[PDB]
C-alpha cells in the first residue's frame, strides 16, 4: 500500500487519471451511459466486456492490466431517500474490497450518485461520506475526481477538516 495513505481531490477529466486503477460511475446494464461512464468508456472499452452488475456492487474489468472497478450506484429517481443511501454505502463498501484484492497504492474515484442519478439533489456530502466510511480502513492513496469549481473547494475542505 501507499507509505502514509492519503486523500487528494482534483478538478479534472478521470479517464487522464495518474493513479494505478479507476472507478467507474457505472450502470448496471454495462452501458456506455453519460458522464463519467461514457469517457471511462471511451478510454478503456474493452473494460467493458461482462461489466454488467446489480445496483450497490462493483465488478472489476482489466483493460490490458489496468484495472476499471465499474461500480454501480443507485439512481435516486428509482430509489427512495432510505434504500438509494443504503445501496450508495453498498457500492463504496464493494470498490474498498476490490481496491485491498487489487493490492493496488492507489485509486482515481469520482462520487457516485451525484450526477443525472442524484435525482435532482446536491448530495456531495451524502456521497463523499459514504466514500469516507469503505475508504478509510485501506492503505491505497484515494484520488477523487470532480468536474465543478465548487465542488472541487467543498471536497478539499472536507479531506483538510479531518487533517
Ligand atoms: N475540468 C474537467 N473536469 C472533469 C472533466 C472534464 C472534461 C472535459 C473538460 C474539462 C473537464
Ligand atoms: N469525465 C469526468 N471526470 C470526472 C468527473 C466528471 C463529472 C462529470 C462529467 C464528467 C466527468
Ligand atoms: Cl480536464
Ligand atoms: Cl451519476
Ligand atoms: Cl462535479
Amino acid at each position: 500500500g501507499a507509505m502514509a495513505p492519503s486523500y487528494r481531490v482534483k478538478r479534472m477529466d478521470i479517464a487522464k487519471n495518474d493513479e494505478e486503477c479507476v472507478v467507474n460511475a457505472a450502470n448496471p446494464r454495462g452501458l456506455p451511459g453519460d458522464g463519467v461512464c461514457k469517457a471511462v468508456y471511451k478510454k478503456w472499452p474493452e473494460s467493458f466486456k461482462n461489466s454488467a452488475t446489480p445496483v450497490g456492487t462493483a465488478k472489476t474489468v482489466m483493460c490490458g492490466t489496468y484495472p476499471v472497478i465499474h461500480a454501480v450506484g443507485p439512481n435516486f429517481s428509482n430509489y427512495t431517500e432510505s434504500e438509494g443511501d443504503r445501496e450508495l454505502a453498498a457500492a463504496y463498501r464493494e470498490v474498498a474490497k476490490e481496491v485491498t484484492r487489487l493490492g493496488v497504492n492507489s485509486v482515481a474515484i469520482p462520487l457516485l450518485s451525484t450526477g443525472v442519478y442524484s435525482g435532482g439533489k446536491d448530495r456531495l456530502t451524502q456521497s463523499l461520506n459514504h466514500l469516507f466510511t469503505a475508504m478509510d480502513s485501506t492503505d491505497a492513496d484515494v484520488v477523487i475526481y470532480c468536474r465543478d469549481k465548487e465542488w472541487e473547494k467543498k471536497i478539499s475542505e472536507a479531506i483538510q477538516m479531518r487533517t
